[PDB]
């Protein structure tokens, strides 16, 4: 599959480059995920005059090498065909018509046309299926004349017709043989959109990408990364290229060959993913849609979900589908990263550590919960407290989601404590600063820092004198955020503040021989991007909140989470949005297992659900994640 693609001049000095085999892409077990395959063509080249019965006698020399699929011949393929393969047949049939034409008065257009017209019943038939072989060829054979090379056969050209051919290249004028390697995909769709896509050669390094590959060195000619994964590794999955140097005299002769560089195949690149994880959860996701759909979920259009190791960032799974009104499903897995949500409660986590480092409120301060009035009667309440007045803790706060407590927080943040009937603060632009700042150390803003290109920071808008938008935020319902944020940030509470970038390389191989790992080269690790500003007493108060939403009869992840495997924590989030002005909810959910020494975390993602009098249990998705992956 060598195609060349360099050659050099000089002092009468040439340097042909040949190119070398990708590297493979395995999951953390070693399984491989993304393969090379060989690919052989049959092709012909057209001459300036090769005759119509010459081709006509290649083709037969080939039809005893390779076996054709007739298709794509025509009607008048096999009409035109048909006149060859018996000359006194068609002279039976133009008797008349030949005289005509003899003396002159039809022309051979209408002669044509006329035997054309004359056959298609009973001797058409007349073609063996050796026939259609060899027109199956010659179809081919004329496309479009001039030098440039009409492929004969593409598809299931076996190694069989491909050797057979290539020793009879000499017995076979114009034909001629290619071998190429294309990536395989052993396990299917699964991750397709994030592996991506190398050039297809007649591509070559894509319009778009141009410039940036040929500052590096690289030729228009050669195959490159074009998305994703096999793009963000493309220099370490390319190879080094069979590099040979020649000197030449007079009319051409080589007088000394020197082997610059005898090439290496690509490295192996190895992911954290667990393909049967990644798997598992495709599957939990599909089954999750549709029961959700079911219950009354028909406009819910996207799910996703990111599977973590909170203490390194290895992604061991990432997962994601849009769905149309029907049910249908289209494979979105990068909308993990690409894609940014109104995500809700979810947030309140990163809030109270935000409230703490700024000594707006104290760890284990309680305050009211209860509707606040605010000037000329704008009101704000709790969801599970609509009409009364509790006194809450913090880490209760985050059990019942108290909208309430995140309120009197930002106030006690914006230097304005909550009174009742009071006016918003009219400038919370420094608060807003600060909420960020928090909510930034947590993940919850920044770019998460995956080794993915085009990662988005979510949508962030300015906090000036918009009071009302700076106590969304608060609650989650102001800026956008991607599901690897959230994920991100339920990590840095699950691993005591470390705030790590999430990755789904691993190691990178020094792969030499074929179908072998060979030696490990180097490790792709998720880098501690900062500590949170904040306590230990201050990280566990989050920490003891999120096990108290999973586990306690009030908490509002009771349902799906307090009976997990192994003991689950976690937050929940709801966020009122609009779908063609009709009123829907997004819900989030994000967790870790087990409570006591984290090994697993995730964050889940539905778009426009039903707005619920109905609760759905859409984090049951993470319930099933969790028993399945401490089954043992």
């Amino acid at each position: 599959g060598s195609h060349y693609k360099q050659l050099i001049k000089n002092d009468e000095n040439i340097t042909v480059n040949e190119s070398v085999p990708r590297g493979r892409i395995l999951d953390r077990n070693g399984k491989v995920l993304v393969d090379n395959a060989s690919k052989m063509s049959i092709t012909y080249t057209r001459n300036r005059k090769t005759s119509q019965k010459e081709m006509l006698n290649t083709a037969k020399k080939l039809t005893d090498l390779i076996k054709m699929d007739t298709d794509k011949i025509t009607e008048r393929d096999k009409k035109d065909f048909w006149i060859q393969m018996y000359p006194s047949s068609a002279k039976k049939l133009m008797r008349k018509e030949q005289l005509m034409l003899e003396d002159g008065s039809i022309s051979q257009d209408q002669f044509d046309t006329q035997l054309r017209d004359k056959i298609g019943k009973k001797q058409l038939k007349q073609l063996t299926k050796k026939d259609l072989q060899v027109l199956a060829i010659y179809r081919e054979m004329n496309a479009g004349s001039t030098l440039d090379p009409q492929t004969i056969k593409n598809e299931d050209v076996s190694e069989k017709e491909y050797a057979a051919v290539s020793q009879q290249l000499s017995k076979l004028p114009g034909v001629n043989t290619t071998m190429d390697w294309d990536r395989k995909y052993p396990y299917g769709d699964t991750l397709r959109g994030i592996f991506g896509d190398v050039s297809t050669s007649t591509e070559g390094i894509p319009k778009e990408l141009t410039e940036q590959y040929l500052s590096k060195g690289y030729s228009r000619n050669d195959r490159v990364g074009k998305s994703y994964l096999e793009y963000q590794y493309e220099d370490v999955l390319k190879g080094t290229k069979k590099q040979m140097k020649y000197t030449t005299d007079k009319s051409g002769r080589v007088i000394s060959s020197e082997v610059l560089n005898p090439g290496s195949r690509g490295h192996d690149l190895q992911l954290t993913i667990d393909i049967d994880l990644q798997k598992k959860v495709e599957s939990l996701l599909e089954k999750q849609i549709s029961k959700l759909r079911s219950q009354g979920a028909k406009d819910m259009d996207n799910a996703l979900m990111v599977v973590q190791n909170p203490k390194n960032g290895d992604i061991l799974a990432i997962a994601g589908k849009q769905i149309d009104k029907q049910g249908k499903l289209k494979d979105y897995d990068i909308g993990n990263f690409t894609a940014q949500y109104t995500v809700g409660s979810s947030v309140k986590g990163g809030t109270l550590l935000a409230g703490y480092q700024n000594k707006a409120i104290n760890v284990g301060e309680t305050m009211v919960d209860e509707p606040l009035k605010f000037q000329g009667g704008l009101t704000k309440r709790s969801y599970f407290n609509k009409n009364g007045h509790v006194s809450i803790d913090d880490k209760q706060a985050l059990m019942h989601s108290s909208n309430v407590y995140m309120f009197k927080t930002a106030l006690k943040l914006a230097g304005d404590p909550y009174t009742s009937g009071m006016s918003l603060p009219n400038n919370i632009a420094d608060a807003g600063r600060k909420l960020r700042k928090g909510l930034n150390q947590v993940g919850l803003g920044l770019k998460t820092g995956i080794d993915l290109p085009n990662e988005t920071p979510g949508q962030i808008e300015p906090l000036t004198n918009n009071p009302g938008n700076y106590l969304d935020l608060a609650i989650g319902q102001y800026d956008t955020y991607t599901p690897l944020q959230l994920s991100q940030y339920v990590s840095t509470i699950a691993n005591d503040g470390y705030r790590i970038q999430p990755h789904i390389g691993l190691s990178i191989y020094e792969s030499t021989n074929k179908d072998e790992t060979g030696p490990l080269k180097r490790k792709i690790k998720g880098n501690v991007l900062n500590k949170v500003n904040n306590s230990n007493d201050e990280i566990k108060e989050v920490q003891e909140g999120f096990k108290m939403a999973f586990n306690e009869k009030q908490g509002t992840g009771y349902a799906s989470f307090r009976n997990t495997v192994v003991p689950s924590a976690g937050k929940t989030g709801t966020a009122e949005v609009f779908q063609d002005g009709e009123p829907r909810v997004n819900s989030t959910y994000i967790g870790y297992a087990p409570v006591d020494d984290p090994k697993l975390s995730f964050s889940i993602v539905y778009t426009n659900q039903p707005v619920p009098p109905p609760w759905l249990n859409g984090g049951d998705l993470g319930r099933d994640v969790i028993n399945y992956y401490f089954k043992d």
